[PDB]
């Protein structure tokens, strides 16, 4: 009944994400018909596969690279990529530190190496804290091979963490991912974007 472990979603829950930005980075760099490769799908693949760890990400670059016809170099395709990664709000750091003195905190994410590697250098070190500091455990899509929705992701977090989904509260913008939880016995809330979530933990 009473809960104990939070799960919580780092794109748009943690971070605020800029698509525009992105893909305006993209045809900065030369991927002029990059939104025309989104309705062609040809791009969801690769998306996919990267977000499920299914591709390294040399595979990546060097597929945006073919995708692009032009030899841009990965600091290029690093940067424009990562450019849909925003801030994470300080506010929301502290309320991570904030709440393991009651819950368990663990990450559970849709995510890619190249972003990972990004928040972890760029968003999560703050005050005298790194990402080590705010989760027990962090569990990502493309270390897991699996990505929300897909109910084996929630379960294979639930037995390797070692916790009752019951006594699980999950925070994740995505009505989707959340509905699936449900499923699982987890209960759920689904933040607006940029809303400050930390209302749902006033005394
Ligand atoms: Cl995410
Ligand atoms: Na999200
Ligand atoms: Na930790």
């Amino acid at each position: 009944k009473g809960i104990k472990n939070l799960l919580i979603d780092l794109g748009g829950v943690l971070i605020n994400l800029d698509r525009e930005r992105c893909i305006e980075n993209f045809k900065k760099i030369g991927f002029q018909n990059i939104e025309e490769k989104f309705c062609t799908h040809q791009l969801d693949g690769i998306f996919l596969q990267q977000e499920k760890g299914l591709i390294t990400p040399a595979e990546f670059r060097d597929g945006i690279r073919e995708m692009m016809g032009k030899m841009v170099s990965d600091k290029q395709i690093d940067a424009a990529w990562n450019s849909f990664l925003v801030d994470i709000p300080t506010y929301k750091l502290d309320l991570l530190l904030k709440l393991r003195e009651k819950y368990v905190v663990y990450l559970l994410s849709n995510t890619n190496d190249i972003h990972w590697k990004w928040v972890c250098k760029n968003a999560f070190p703050y005050r005298t804290f790194k990402v080590e500091d705010y989760f027990e455990k962090t569990y990502l899509s493309y270390e897991m091979k699996m990505a929300k929705p897909e109910p084996e992701i929630f379960k294979a977090v639930t037995e390797d963490a070692g916790i009752d989904p019951k006594e699980t509260f999950f925070i994740d913008d995505s009505e989707i991912n959340c509905k699936v939880a449900q499923e699982l016995g987890i209960s759920t809330y689904t933040p607006k974007a940029g809303e400050d979530w930390s209302h749902l933990f006033r005394k």
